[PDB]
């Protein structure tokens, strides 16, 4: 059957850990006070959870308080370890706090304040400066997380928090969040349906952090082009013909020859032929201000059938396309 797959880095991250820090499952959780938290104002709810803002009246300070809806606790583990894993590094957001809601009998978690604004209510009106700024900070908390030996798995606008005032970025929900480990075959229902990986819409279990730079060129797709989402699938199947009508067939099948993955039967009836398309097409007169060479360059090497030959976070942050942006 299929050909096995390994990450090209932090390859071995957690087979050298110590368990603790990678078994989850055996995580004790350790809670604080839920009188401390006052809830204010209801922010959104997803699938999983709904996201409060709060106060913490213990120090008088705003909070983002997220109530796990009952899923699994073995996800409900893995959240919380991966999260104090991840504390302090750079643009992951910070849980302050778990305590038990009373009323929904279930753990809420207590989040830093980050200002009510996701990505994607600004990530269409940036500047090509500001693209190229914000990116750089999203591949901060990639690279990041994927050197602790972690994938986000559901990298996508609406879990970018943006101060723009202070010119501040956050990735939040990690409730999808894995541990790599080579060799694992991962689910792959995963990240949204727009920033879903060809991995996983072949059905390709033995995936890595490489995932995530594929939904990561998804979103940089839709900000220099002003195409909101880039590919625009009315299912999980056409979604891969919708990313075969612009990378094209002959390297789709290449792909999945290379891993010996056989495409659902469905794809026949639906797919067809389709040439790769030169990413000058989806340039016109409202959009070129945000387009540039090396924009189309890195563009091009994020965006790639085989998972294995995406650039890395690290080798992201290199691309010519981040010389103009000023670091610290
Ligand atoms: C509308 C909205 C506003 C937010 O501030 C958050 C969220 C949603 C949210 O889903 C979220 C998830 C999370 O894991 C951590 C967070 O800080 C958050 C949030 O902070
Ligand atoms: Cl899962
Ligand atoms: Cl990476």
């Amino acid at each position: 059957g299929p050909v096995p797959s390994r990450a090209r880095v932090y390859t071995d991250v957690n087979t050298h850990r110590p368990r603790e820090y990678w078994d989850y499952e055996s995580h004790v959780v350790e809670w604080g006070n839920q009188d401390d938290y006052q809830l204010v104002r209801k922010l959104g709810r997803g699938k999983y959870s709904e996201v409060f803002e709060a106060i913490n009246i213990t120090n008088n300070e705003k909070v983002v308080v997220k109530i796990l809806k009952p899923v699994k606790k073995k996800k409900i583990k893995r959240e919380i370890k991966i999260l104090e894993n991840l504390r302090g590094g750079p643009n992951i957001i910070t849980l302050a706090d778990i305590v038990k809601d009373p009323v929904s009998r279930t753990p809420a978690l207590v989040f830093e304040h980050v200002n009510n604004t996701d990505f994607k209510q600004l990530y269409q009106t940036l500047t090509d400066y500001d693209i190229r700024f914000y990116m750089y900070e999203i591949l901060k908390a990639l690279d990041y997380c994927h050197s602790m030996g972690i994938m986000h798995r559901d990298v996508k606008p609406h879990n970018v928090m943006i101060d723009h005032e202070h010119r501040k970025l956050r990735l939040i929900d990690w409730g999808l969040a894995e541990f790599y480990h080579p060799g694992q075959e991962y689910n792959v229902r995963v990240a949204s349906r727009y920033f879903k990986g060809p991995e996983l819409l072949v059905d390709y279990q033995m995936y890595d952090y490489s995932l995530d730079m594929w939904s990561l060129g998804c979103m940089l797709a839709s900000m220099i082009f002003r195409k909101e989402p880039f590919f625009h699938g009315h299912d999980n199947y056409d979604q891969l013909v919708r990313i075969a009508k612009v990378l094209g067939t002959e390297d789709l099948y290449d792909y999945i020859d290379k891993y010996n993955i056989e495409l659902d039967p469905r794809f026949n009836d639906i797919l067809g032929r389709h040439s790769r398309k030169r990413w000058e097409r989806f340039v016109h007169s409202e959009n070129q201000h945000l387009v540039s060479p090396e924009a189309l360059d890195f563009l091009d090497k994020l965006l790639r059938y085989d998972h294995q030959s995406r650039l890395t976070a690290r080798e992201a942050m290199e691309h010519p396309y981040f010389y103009t942006v000023v670091k610290d």
